[PDB]
This record gives structure tokens, C-alpha cells and sequence, in this order.
């Protein structure tokens, strides 16, 4: 239990839709991602960009979570006093956008997917709290 409560966020959040707490260590794992959507399918590929040591690439093209290309809009996933990253699903050809806030601790990779036409500020608040537990988790 506990992790499922940060999954109870997406459900209790009237803004978020998906969510993925992912043990992105050597071998990645889904510590608690709402299954049936896409994030839970996070492998070291989508995590290779969500956490890759690369210092410039994906900040302009977009990350990938379960094969879903989102787009960092304030890369601060590395604890420079933030660990939050606004990577949103950007549209192409009159498509609809959506947003995801992705937070990171010292051993986990929390993600917060969310979309009603989503602004990307209340998800940024719900990822800061999803990771607020992973920060109180000492992981």
C-alpha cells in the first residue's frame, strides 16, 4: 500500500488521468503506474530519455513514457531545489494537447499524467505531492 495512494491521486485529482511511479534504477520498473493507459509500460527506453544523463537533446523534442512522446516544459527533474519537469503531450496537425508533471527523487522516477484540456499547473502541484511522499519515503 502507500504507492497506490499516490495512484489514488490521479483518481482523486479531477485533473490527472495517468500516473507512474517508476523504479528507474539499472533495470526500470513500475513501482505504481495506473495500468491500462501507457505509463506503466515504461521500459529503460522511455526512461532512458526521462532520466538519461543527456544534457540537451529531449528538452526540445520531448521525453517518452510508455511510447508516448511528451515535451519537457521546465526540465528540473534533477534536485536543483525542484525535481519537477512539465513534459506535456504536444499536438501536431490541429490535434489536442495534454500535460504531465514528472518528479524524481534519489531512487525513483515519479510521473503524473493528466488531461482534461489540462493547463499543466494543478498536475505540477499533484506531482510535487506525489513525490512529497517519495521524499518522505527516504528513497
Amino acid at each position: 500500500a502507500g504507492w497506490n495512494a499516490y495512484i489514488d491521486n490521479l483518481m482523486a485529482d479531477g485533473t490527472c488521468q495517468d500516473a507512474a511511479i517508476v523504479g528507474y534504477k539499472d533495470s526500470p520498473s513500475v513501482w505504481a503506474a495506473v495500468p491500462g493507459k501507457t505509463f506503466v509500460n515504461i521500459t529503460p527506453a522511455e526512461v532512458g530519455v526521462l532520466v538519461g544523463k543527456d544534457r540537451s537533446s529531449f528538452y526540445v523534442n520531448g521525453l517518452t513514457l510508455g511510447g508516448q512522446k511528451c515535451s519537457v516544459i521546465r526540465d528540473s527533474l534533477l534536485q536543483d531545489g525542484e525535481f519537477s519537469m512539465d513534459l506535456r503531450t504536444k499536438s501536431t496537425g490541429g490535434a489536442p494537447t495534454f500535460n504531465v508533471t514528472v518528479t524524481k527523487t534519489d531512487k525513483t522516477l515519479v510521473l503524473l499524467m493528466g488531461k482534461e484540456g489540462v493547463h499543466g499547473g494543478l498536475i505540477n502541484k499533484k506531482c510535487y505531492e506525489m513525490a512529497s511522499h517519495l521524499r518522505r519515503s527516504q528513497y
